[PDB]
């Protein structure tokens, strides 16, 4: 559906990368964070940009953050357990020597992930096509 | 056109709020920053999320940041001078007592700005409709 996202944690250079995948398109947003506060904020910003209706996670961590819960309540996000990111670290590796900070290489890699084609449609075209329909 | 943005600086509680408006839709992204580094990063993240082709500013500040220029070069953004945000501070004022940090109230206000209708279409529906067409 248009508003189903999967949320996960990956790691590089001792830092946490928050990764939201729009399931039907493969579209991603990611951010390097230092906590629940950061995830709540990331979710609130993602919800003002796109239709975010259900967020899937793989474990119980996000069900225990009183601050994730308030962000979800505010923005009208349902959390669901049991989801309906090596590529991401692949493209970070392709670009890492183009940027001084990890966070910059992440955003360069999101850019490439979302803009490239698999002829055909990019994840960026795909999420907009799904939301238009 | 689908990729024309206007970029501006507003201020509240001694902090700088970076505001990108998609011109044809009224869609906004904003972020509280402490510099050119922050604007470059904000622009790179905005360009991986949407078609960003031309960014208009009102003064000369952004034409002097060697780091804005490299972000623009990387992502394929043209800077243009001479643009082709009280509402934003209105909705921050409506919500400010709902959040501890300014940055949270900003994102709450972006959420409302982008999701509300003027019957009719929200700025969020409008930017997706323009990009689909
Ligand atoms: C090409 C390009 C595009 C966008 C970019 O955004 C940032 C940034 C930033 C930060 C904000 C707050 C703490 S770090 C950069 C840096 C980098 O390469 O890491 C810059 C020092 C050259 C960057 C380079
Ligand atoms: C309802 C709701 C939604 C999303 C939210 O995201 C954040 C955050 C954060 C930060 C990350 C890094 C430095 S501060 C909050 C806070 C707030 O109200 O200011 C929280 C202390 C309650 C918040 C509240």
């Amino acid at each position: 559906s248009p508003g189903i996202w999967q949320l996960d944690c990956t790691h590089l250079e001792g830092k946490v990368i928050l990764v939201a995948v729009h399931v039907a398109s493969g579209y991603i947003e990611a951010e390097v964070i230092p906590t629940g506060q950061e995830t709540a904020y990331f979710l609130l910003k993602l919800a003002g940009r796109w239709p975010v209706k259900t967020v899937h996670t793989d474990n119980g961590s996000n069900f225990t953050s009183t601050t994730v819960k308030a962000a979800c309540e505010w923005a009208g996000i349902k959390q669901e357990f049991g989801i309906p990111e090596k590529e991401l670290k692949k493209i970070i590796g392709q670009v890492r020597d183009q940027a001084e900070h990890l966070k910059t290489a992440v955003q360069m890699a999101v850019f490439i992930h979302n803009k490239k084609r698999k002829g055909g449609y990019s994840a960026g075209e795909r999420i907009v096509d799904i939301i238009a329909t």
